[PDB]
This record gives C-alpha cells, structure tokens and sequence, in this order.
C-alpha cells in the first residue's frame, strides 16, 4: 500500500489505473454478455458469461447487458463479476493491495453508495476506500476552484455549481438524458432511411456510427435547410459485413436532443436550459465566476463543435453585458479518473479514507456524511 | 513608541490610521462574514471566517453580519477579530507599538465602554489608550470651538452642542435612524418595482445603489409631483450579475425617511427638529453663535442636497432675524478621525491617556471620568 | 346586482363565491394546461388550452403551468383565461352582476394590483371592485379585531399585526417561502428513496403526497433518532399508476423547511422567528395582546401538528411570564374568503367600493390608497 | 367523386372498398405469380403474370411472390400491378372516380410513403389521397378515443399507445415478428414430423394449415406436458392431393413464438412484454386508462384464445390492484378497413386529403407531415 486505486465506474465505459499515473491503464466497456444459442461444440460450459472486452469482439452470438443504467446499479451479480474483472484481470492487482476512490453521480439513491461500500469491504477486502463526485473531480483536472460543471457521461447529465471551494447544493440540476438515450435515437432516425438495427448487438454499431459521424449543428433550423442540397452532408459509414450506409441530416438530429429533449418525448429543457437555470439559482454575486467557467466533462460532450453552440446559447440567456466562456478540455472524457488521480495523491486527503475498522464500528451509514 | 494609533471603530466602516497623519490609512467595512454552504474541495477548514475587505469579496458565499449596530457592540468575538484584523492584517504595527484613541457615541451602555478598555488592555495590551466622543472630535477637524455637531454615521445619529470649550450635556439628542435604517428601507421600497433583495450579500449591493442614484429632495411633495413625468428623474443601475434596474422617485424617498422618521415606523421628528430642539435647550445666548455653525459630520450626511434642505428648514423654524448656515466640509465622512489625529498629537493632550498602571491600581471605572 | 362576487385568487388554488355566502362555491386549482402531443384524432383544435378542473383531470398529456407566483401574476393572459373561467363556467354569473371583492398579498408590485383593476375594468366591466389584504379578511374570518396573522399561503407567507382596528405597516414581514416551495423539497428529497418525479404533472403527484402524509415533528432531532427503528413512522401511497411508495422520514422532513429554511437554501428564518421578530417591533404595550393571538389562516397551515409547534417555540423565544395562545380555526384553509364574503355584506363596507366612473376619473393610481 | 376508396394494402392480403359501406369488397391476398414452365399449348404468351385470386387458384405452376415485406414495398413493379388489379379488375371504378386513402404501418422508412404518394398520382391520376396510420384507425373501428393498440397484421406487429385523441409516439413498439414468420416457423417445426413443404405453393397449404387447426396454449408448460398422452390433442388435416397428416403439439409450438421470440432466433421480448414495456412509457396518469384498453387487431390476433392469454401474461407484470382487458371485437381482421371506411365518411375529414395542384406546388415532402 503506497498507491490508490482510483477506478471510476461510468455508467457504460468502465476506466481504472493507479493513483498519481497521468491516464487511466484500464478503459473497457461495461457490458455483461451471456451466450444465447447452443454450442454444439465440446466447449458446453466454456465461459457462460462474458465480461468487457471479450464480450464486445465476440457480441455476435451474444445478448449483451449493461449493469448500469442511469447511474443505478440495477444488477449487482454482474457489477460484482465487472469489478472483478477490472482488479484481477485488468489491472492485476489484489483487491487489499491498496484503497479505492470509487465515483458516483450527483442525487443517486442512497441505497446504491451503500450497497457499493458493503461490497467493497465485505466482498474485496480493501483496507480503505472513499466514493468521490463526478462533478467535483472535473473541476481537479483543470485545476481550478470555481466554475459550473456539466458532466454529461453515459446514463446521466448534471450541472454543478462550485464557488471558490464551496459547493452550492441546492442548485445541482439533474437530467436523464445522456449517451445511451441517444444511441436509442440515431437507431430509431436510422429506419426512415431503410436500415434497421434492432439487436443488442447492433446497439453497439449505432453507437460506433454515432461516435463518428456525428456533429452538433451551431444552427438547427439552417443546417436542416441546408441538407435539402442532399449531397453537402450526407457521410458513409461502413457496417461490419462490408455493407455500407449513407446518413445525412441524420448526422446532426441525434445529439440536437441534448438541446430539444423534446425529440425523445421528455418535459425538460436542454443542456443549455439546465445550465442557465442552475445559474440563475446561485446566489447573485458569484453569478459572474460561474458564467465565465463552464468547464465541461464527460464522454458525451465530445461531440464537434458542442462547445460553440453552447456557448452561443446561453449567450442568448445570460445578461448581454458579461462573459460566457465555455472551457473544454481536450481530453475531458477522462477528465474525471484524471481528477480522482488528483484528489487520492493529495496529502490532504489521506486522512479522509474509510477504513475496515471505522465501516464495521460505525454502521453503513458511514459514508454518506464525507462531504455529502 | 512616538506616534499614536487613531482607530475609529465606526458602526459600519472601520478606519484606522496614525496620529499625525492627514487622512487613515485603514478604511475597510466592520463586517464578519462565515461561510455557508459545505466546501466539498481539499480547503474544508480554510478561513472559516473572513472579515473586512475579503468578507466583501467573496460575499457570494458568505452570511455576513455585523458586530457593531446602533453603535452598541452585540458581539464581542467578531470585534476583538476585527481590531485584530486592523492592528495586524492592515496597519501592521504591533498593539503595544503605540496609545490608542478609540471613539464612541455619545449616550452608549455604561459596559460597551468599559469592555473596550478591557479588552484593549488585557487581550492586546496597548500601553495606553483614551476614548474620544465623535461629536468632539469633528470640531477639531474644522478647527472651531463653537458649533452644534450632527454626527449621522451609520448606526447612530446626534447632535450635539458646544459652545467656545464647554459641552452642554444636558442638550445631547439622540437618535438610532442611521445609514443602515435607511438601506432597510430602500430594501422595502424597492419591492414596489419589483426587484426582491432579502439576504445579507443583497444588502451590501442596496448600500451601493443607495450610495450612487439616492439624493435629497429640498422639497418633497413637489419632487414626488415631478416624478409623475415618469421620465426626468429615473436612474439605471446594473447588478453584479449584468441585470439593470431603473429606480424613479426611490432615489429621494430613501434619505427622506432622516427628516419624516415616521416612513420607518418611528415616532421622533427629523433631523431638523432634533438640531433645532437641540439649540432651544440651550441657554438663551449662545443660541445665536450656534445657529450660524452647524457643522455636519458622518458618513450618511453625505447625500447630495442634504446641507441645502437642512438649512432651508431650521430657517423655517428659527426666528426670521439671524444666520443659519450650515458648514458641510468636503471631507466630512472622515471628519472623526481627522480630529482624532489631530487631538492624539497635540502636546497638551499628552497627558490624558489612561496607562496599564493607571489602570490597574485604578478599576475599569477609571475611563468614565475622563471628561464625561 | 343585490350580492356581490368575493374571488380570493389564490397562488395555487381559485376560490370564489358570493357575498353573504358561509364557504366559496367554486374551489378550484389555478393551472393553465396546454398538450404537448400531436393529436392525430379528428379533434386536432378541440380545446388547446384547459384551465382548471379540466387541466387536472387531463394532465397525462398536458404542460400544466400556473400563472401566479409568489403572489405575483406573472401571466396575464392565462390569468385572463382563469378568471373568465371563473366567471361564466363556474359561477354561471354575468361580470356585471356585481360588484366584486379581489385579495391579494401584502407588499406586492404596485404594478400587479394596477393590471388587476384595469383587467376587470375594461374586460369584465365589473360596475364596482375592491381589493382587500389576504392579512385583514383573516381576521374577520374569526370576529376579532386585535392579532397578529400568519397567512402563509402556497406562493408566499406573511406576517402581519394588527390592533384593535389599526394595522401596524411598519412591522409586516414577508417571506417567499410557501407550499410550493415545499412540494419542490418534497420532489428532491424523495429522490433518495428511488422515487423520481420531475414532469409538471408528477409535481400534481407529490403535491399529493404532501397533503395526506406529512405531519410537523413536535421536535425535530428527535423525531428524526426515531425514525431509525425504521418501522415505527413509514407510510405507503398508491400512485395513480397502481404502484405503492413508502416514505418515512420525509413526512417530517418537508415541512420542516418551514421553521428550517436554510433546508432549501435560504438565509432567513423559520415562521417561528418571522412572527416573532414581527412582534417585537409592534410597540411595547400592544406586545401583550399580540402574543395572545396568533391566528393561523392560509392552506400550508393546515399540517397536522403546526399549531403545537408554533406554540411550543415561539414559548420559548417570548418572556417567560406570559400567554402564547396559536388560535386555529377548523376551518382556516378558507378563512380568507369567509372574511371576504363578511366584509362585502357589511353595510359601513358598502361605500369603499371604487365604481367604473369614479376610476376613470381618477385614473388608475385610484386603488391603492384605499387604506394601503 | 362522391364517395372515397378505402384501400388498406395490407402485407399478405389487400384489402378494398368504398368510404360508407360497413365492410370491404375486394380481399384478396396480394400474390404476384410467374409460371416457371414451359407452356407447351398455343397459349404462349397467355398471362405472363396472375395476380391476387388468380394467382391462388393456379398456384401449382407459378412461384408464387409477395411485393410486400414486413410492411415495406419491396417490388414496385409487382404493387403496381396489384393496385392496378385493384381498381380496374376487382372494384371495377376508375382511379379519378374519388379520393383514395391508404394505410401504412408505422415507423416505415421515408421512402415508402413518398413513392407510394407519387404512383397514385403520376400513374392513377386520383383526385385526392390520404394516408392514414394503421394503428389509429383499428381506434376509429371502436369508437374509442383511448386506448393501446396491438395491430399485428401478417408482415408486422405494433403496438401504438393513443390517449384522449392524442397519440404518445415516443412509445409506439415495433417488432417484425408477424403472420408470415409463424408460417415460416411451422413449415419447419412440421419436418420433425415427416411432412416437408418447401416450394411457394405449399407456403400457402401451410398458412391454411396454421389458420385452422393452430391455437395458443393458456400456460405453455401445461399444454406440452398434456400432448404426452398423444391422443387428446393430434388434428388431421386433409391436404389438396387427398394425402392427410396429423400435427400434435405443433398447434400451439407455432403461435407461441409471439410470446417466445426466441423459437426463431430473435432477442427481442414477446407481444406481452412489447405492450407492457410500451404502457410503461406512457406517462404515469395515463398509463391507468390504457391498461383497461388493449384494442387487438390485425390478422394474426384471431388465434383462438389469444385474448385470454395477453389478459393473463400482462396481468402477471401490471400492478396487482388495477384492470387488465383485452378488447377483442369479433370482427378485428377488418378494423382497420373499417375504421379507414369510418375516418373518410367524416365531414371533419374532408379537409385533409392532398390534391394534386397541392402536392405538385409543394412537393414530395408535402405527404409526412400530414399528422405524422
Ligand atoms: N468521440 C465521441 N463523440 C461522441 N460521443 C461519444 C464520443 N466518445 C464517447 N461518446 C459517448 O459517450 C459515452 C462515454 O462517455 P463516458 O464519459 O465514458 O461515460 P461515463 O460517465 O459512464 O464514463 C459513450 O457511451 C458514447 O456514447
Ligand atoms: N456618498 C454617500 N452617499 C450616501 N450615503 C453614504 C455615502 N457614503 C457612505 N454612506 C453611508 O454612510 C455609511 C458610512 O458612514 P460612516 O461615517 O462610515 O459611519 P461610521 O460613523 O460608522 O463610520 C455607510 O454605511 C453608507 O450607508
Ligand atoms: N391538508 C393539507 N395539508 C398540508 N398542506 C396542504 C393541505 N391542503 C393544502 N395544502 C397546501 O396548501 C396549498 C393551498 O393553500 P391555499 O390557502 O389554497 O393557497 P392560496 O393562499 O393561494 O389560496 C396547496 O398548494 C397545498 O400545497
Ligand atoms: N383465423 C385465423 N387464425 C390465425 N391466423 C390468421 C387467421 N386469419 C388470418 N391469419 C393470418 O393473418 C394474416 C392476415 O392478416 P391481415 O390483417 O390480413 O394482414 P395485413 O395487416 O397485411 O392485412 C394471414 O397471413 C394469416 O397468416
Ligand atoms: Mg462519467
Ligand atoms: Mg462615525
Ligand atoms: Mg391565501
Ligand atoms: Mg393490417
């Protein structure tokens, strides 16, 4: 035990390394795949159960399942068989080789941190370990101490407002409206051109043509009037089986829900509705830090030309007098494992771990109350 | 030990300087701010109490309150905090450096006084110190023996009368409408237009409204009869947020309240009847020299257009034959301690200073005597 | 025109009747619906827009927004829309039948009560109207003429004295923080349990869910221990979908903001200190027969056990030598239009009214200065 | 043009009639065959091609070929051909005789619809023409206004959530599991008896087959352990050459596929998990009133005792304390004809239709946006 653990488990996309490193050693997908068909073959019981990378290069002849979704834990044997793998297999450390900062999102159910902390102890035996916030070790691998956080990930989006030092809760906005309700968009947009991918493994070819061809338009309306010249646009990705599809305005329909979820039948307003309205809930003075520091992080706002439009629409909110300063890093998708590196090789922090003995003698309840 | 400190602790602005000086070097406002929300990063026990120019600052964040009002102390730790602050953080001079000359309004608690002294003598351990009255020493910053003082600083308000060296006692009126009385107020009127501030950083962005737009109508029914052109008179000031706000006839309806204390629910008459039922109390022959020198003191007389209305009606008021004129320095919001510095370094006054020994061998009812 | 109509338009919930009458005839919610789908059945213009009982009954598919809040109206033309409503589709009366007697919160906009009168003026043309203060009909309600009256209703909460027969302005205290203040607490702290209700039409669910489960802990820290035998306090609620919930310490723990209201955010204090601070700012002598009459009015305070929580420590803020008396009638929730429908049948009333002639005449700054 | 046609071109089986009559008079099955001998008589070039009722009865020496597909028109060449089958030879009206409305399932590429638009107008030259939604009008058939509807027709199945007029398309479920790969399925699972269809002639023995003796099991399990006493279960059906067979537990293994998808090799839930799934999207108010309504319709929902066991697999996930029932009017394989009969006999409807000056000055997109 001289380094941490610092393994932050997204809501589909599972990354872990060692406390100080500059970059996470263990990036994998958080899938669980079980075999459906038979298995003629002498390998009857030959892996019932896929775990990650495997179950992704093999997910013909698999149903795969994400044991995460909107950052709950909803199945906790395949979360156990995920982590597992992660410390044996991946990073081929003892569990009670070191502590583990675990990360979770804002405003989760109280029942999940708990069952991740009783897990951890009784199941791995790590001597020590603390569950950050996704939203304050953003702000770690910028090194700053005041700004808005919009960490958009996978299962979930949330603003958090910070003050130098002082979080403001009261005014974390959360939103069910993340990458995988997007990917469940671009596969329903896509039948309207004639391709239809209705399998869990095709789930994950959608989100691969997602994840290349498609950019956030700085105008709707004009980018829409734009594709009737129907060639300036239209891309061509190549399927798995040689065969090739061509989306157009499809290109840039799918990530406009993150700024119309209406698209998806929801009553909420955009990312940039749940930005200005959790700045107009902080109190009046540091209402001019925060709109000059929207640092953003997360998978999903990785998208091209994200922060323009952003930074063009709360623009059109905000008092014209002050400034609106987007700041996205460009390696923001690890910009929270960067910031649990940070916060774990502190000598300030080394104080606040929960350790074995301090769990067993002060009941679950324990680790709710380091810092909310 | 060859100059002296001159610390005039006001009821909302602490200045402090050194005696010979020509202006304080020290002006910061009296107030103690502590943090409020949880200050989820690394700095938890970081200054959890600021106070002066970064409770200020930073007053996103922060309660913020006061520990002098109505020129009483209420709160003995943040006072003791703030001379800390003012003898170490910003003159930088050790306590046992120099005397000290404190000030006080007339008529205060027999105990605000003596706790003064207490701690000034056991907690920094100056090797001398005397309390002024603040209605003494802005005579000395105009150079007179003659006048009727009104003092209206910003918890407390009153006159005082003086003839060629003699105080009369008997004549001293009290009153606890102040600058602040008159923030709370423009906190109330301004309701009716429809901007809310209610909390404790809101009221520090009232006082700066009501420092800029607010002046003194010399005479009311016909200003609040030309606000009815609902052009001529409206100001626009802009938030620290970008936001504006236009107040119309708010900006003379605020400092009115000093001459109809009734708008604040008050039963004593105004600033005009206070000084002029001041100088029918005294004898009938000094009446005469004290009407023609009505120095004016304080921070909140100030307004644009206060000397003008004062002089308009204790005109209206004394008989018809003889002089009012009212002698408004320009300096006048640091007249108090100009005297102070003035007093603390004439060598006729190296005398009255109260030493540890005097103390001492004397009780804590030996600062009473020095001249009233 | 022999009766008269009294509205008490409230924050959240309409009430109206006629004068004379013992309890309103038409109660309704004041919501304005508008659907959100696209209605492919032949009824494609059939009602875009419900108001009402309609727009509660239909709110599956519908953007339910109110047009008042804090008291302040913030949607003219859905007000117009309710108001009308009120008129020909629930009482089933002419406007010109009668006279009418509108309510509206203290220290409000001068703008709103203007609008108001010029609304039911040259829309409606009422032959007469008077607006009242929801603090005074409170105390007709009850036949008293000396108290003090908390009317926290569901957009605001309000403090006001009064002697026997003059109110005492200075000393009202305002607070914005209400019921649906609270049923916004009451949706975020519910998400801790797994529950989450964001729509509007959830917000109709959780509202609910206030009104029948949520009582007011006598003490808090200790309800609060109690509900760690987590069986003792649960209570389970069947959603309209047939699903059930089970909510424990969060039946305290939403009107608790109300005597805590840094829960949401909010530097002021409990209702507990806004009726006290109110009383020691009446006059020394009327401070006796104020204590001795708290009338409760308004629907917030209808929580099971508030009135013995008020008592029990405002007891411990007041000397220690007289009467603390929370006088609550059964039937408080309407005790503002009781008062309404007393003071529109009295005959020393039947003068005040402001009739269409003696408004044009006067202009619309004609209805604030009868009596405040 | 009085009167308007009603023509539902349904996956296998066209259906045709005029806007009035109460049920369609030309159902024929929508076959385009080819002989595929030689034709040694005189008649060489004798009908190169039958279509619908002809092409049924001389099905022994044609192959046999739908030009519909799981609800996509896959064949232009053979639809024109079977429309112009329609109109001429079967209704015997010409195409300018009235207005048209066609019908197409829901969520089918962008494509389809434009191409059909543009043949009925370039090449019939109708007057007018309208295309509704296959799941809207089986409502209309009803009289209902809400309601979820399970249109498994023979090329697709759907489920479609409607409430009062408005229809929810965030949850409209499509699955293309339908009539036609049941027969599939049963021409395989009938070789493990010994009979082996394998032409396209004896596609359409084996869909007699399936429509005679096939019907699904209450409980699964039970049924299958009840045809070991191989007796009380085994049919025979006679076949057209005289031959008989006798099919056991293949009556009720080939119409479970709809509620196990994975007999034919699909992950995808059953039509009692694909309503389900789909009312637990609906928001949650209404998802009380479309539990009580699951209008069937479409062919393949005429299984006996499919009714009963929808009403009893949904009643297992629903809430325990609210109602489960399945509408099964008697005559579902047309409602939605009749519906379609129903929404072009309306006076509210003779609006809607798109004449040919109105799509030539608009263009092709004119045809989408007419309610989705
Ligand atoms: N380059 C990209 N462009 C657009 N979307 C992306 C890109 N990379 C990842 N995503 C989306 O972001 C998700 C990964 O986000 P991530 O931050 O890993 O989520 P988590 O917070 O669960 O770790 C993926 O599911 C994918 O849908
Ligand atoms: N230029 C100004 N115009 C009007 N009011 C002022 C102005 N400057 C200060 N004030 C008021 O006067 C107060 C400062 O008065 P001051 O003399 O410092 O009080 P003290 O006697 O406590 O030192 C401030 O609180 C402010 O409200
Ligand atoms: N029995 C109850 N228990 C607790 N809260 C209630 C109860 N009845 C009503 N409320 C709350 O009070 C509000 C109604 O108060 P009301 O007096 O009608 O407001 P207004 O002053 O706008 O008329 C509702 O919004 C509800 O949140
Ligand atoms: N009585 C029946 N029992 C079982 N299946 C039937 C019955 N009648 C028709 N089918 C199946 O339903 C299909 C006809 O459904 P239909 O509603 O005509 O489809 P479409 O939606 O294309 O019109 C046929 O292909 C047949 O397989
Ligand atoms: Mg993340
Ligand atoms: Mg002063
Ligand atoms: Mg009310
Ligand atoms: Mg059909």
């Amino acid at each position: 035990e001289t380094t941490a653990l610092v393994c932050d488990n997204g809501s589909g996309l599972v990354k872990a390394g060692f406390a100080g490193d500059d970059a996470p050693r263990a990036v994998f997908p958080s899938i669980v795949g079980r075999p459906r068909h038979q298995g003629v073959m002498v390998g009857m019981g030959q892996k019932d159960s896929y775990v990650g990378d495997e179950a992704q290069s093999k997910r013909g002849i698999l149903t795969l399942k994400y044991p995460i979704e909107h950052g709950i834990i909803t199945n906790w044997d395949d979360m156990e068989k995920i982590w597992h793998h992660t410390f044996y297999n991946e990073l081929r450390v003892a569990p009670e080789e070191h502590p583990t900062l675990l990360t979770e999102a804002p405003l989760n159910p109280k029942a999940n941190r708990e069952k991740m902390t009783q897990i951890m102890f009784e199941t791995f035996n790590v001597p020590a370990m603390y569950v950050a916030i996704q939203a304050v070790l953003s702000l770690y691998a910028s090194g700053r101490t005041t700004g808005i956080v919009l960490d958009s990930g996978d299962g979930v989006t949330h603003n958090v407002p910070i003050y130098e030092g002082y979080a403001l809760p009261h005014a974390i906005m959360r939103l069910d409206l993340a990458g995988r309700d997007l990917t469940d968009y671009l596969m329903k947009i896509l039948t309207e051109r004639g391709y239809s991918f209705v399998t869990t493994a095709e789930r994950e070819i959608v989100r691969d043509i997602k994840e290349k061809l498609c950019y956030v338009a700085l105008d709707f309306e004009n980018e829409m009037a734009t594709a009737a010249s129907s060639s300036s646009l239209e891309k061509s990705y190549e399927l798995p089986d040689g065969q090739v599809i061509t989306i157009g305005n499809e290109r840039f329909r799918c990530p406009e829900t993150l700024f119309q979820p209406s698209f998806i039948g929801m009553e909420s307003a955009g990312i940039h509705e749940t930005t200005y309205n959790s700045i107009m809930k902080c109190d009046i003075d540091i209402r001019k830090d925060l709109y000059a520091n929207n640092v953003m992080s997360g998978g999903t706002t990785m998208y091209p030309g994200i922060a323009d439009r952003m930074q063009k629409e709360i623009t059109a909110l905000a008092p014209s007098t002050m400034k609106i300063k987007i700041i996205a890093p460009p390696e923001r998708k690890y910009s929270v494992w960067i910031g649990g590196s940070i916060l774990a090789s502190l000598s300030t922090f080394q104080q606040m771990w929960i350790t074995k003995q301090e769990y067993d003698e002060a009941g679950p309840s324990i680790v709710h109350r380091k810092c909310f």
